[PDB]
C-alpha cells in the first residue's frame, strides 16, 4: 500500500448529475482496484491556458488515496478508456 | 485581468536554499507580466506514476494569480525556458 494522488479531468459539458455519477463511479473503481479513498474533490469546471491544447475545458475531479503500487497502472488505464474521462495523471505524494 | 492557477513543477534535486530562491524568483517574473500574486504555494516532492514518463519526480509549485490575459503566453514561456522549471501548466479559473 502506498499514498496517491489520483488527478482527473472530465467532459467539461457534464450536467451536474452526470458529473455526480462519473465521480461516483470513478471512487468505486478505485476501491475495485484496493484503494482506501482518503480524500476526494470536485475542483470546477477549468479552462486550460497553457500549454496550448484542444479541448482545454473540463472539470477537476481529485482523489487522495493508497492503494496498492501494482494496481496503480490497472486503474488509470481503467480511468483512460471511460469516455467522459479525458486526462488522468496520478502522482505519488 | 483574469484569474489563473499557475502549475510549475522543480527539478526534484534542489535543495532547500534552491527552491526558496527558484520560488522567489518565479513570483517575481509572475508580477514583472503584471500579475497580481494573491496565493502561493510549495506542494512538496512528488513522483508522477501516471501517465509513463522520464524525470517523473519533482517539486510541485502553485501560484493562484490574477493577471491580463495577454501576458500569460509569454509569462508561460518565460518559466518554461528556466533550466529548474521542467514543467508549466497555466490553468484559468
Ligand atoms: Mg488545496
Amino acid at each position: 500500500m502506498r499514498r496517491y494522488e489520483v488527478n482527473i479531468v472530465l467532459n467539461p459539458n457534464l450536467d451536474q448529475s452526470q458529473l455526480a455519477l462519473e465521480k461516483e463511479i470513478i471512487q468505486r473503481a478505485l476501491e475495485n482496484y484496493g484503494a482506501r479513498v482518503e480524500k476526494v474533490a470536485i475542483l470546477g469546471l477549468m479552462v486550460l491556458a497553457y500549454p496550448i491544447a484542444k479541448d482545454p475545458q473540463g472539470y477537476f475531479l481529485w482523489y487522495q488515496v493508497e492503494m496498492p503500487e501494482d494496481r496503480v497502472n490497472d486503474l488509470a488505464r481503467e480511468l483512460r478508456i471511460r469516455d467522459n474521462v479525458r486526462r488522468v495523471m496520478v502522482v505519488k505524494s
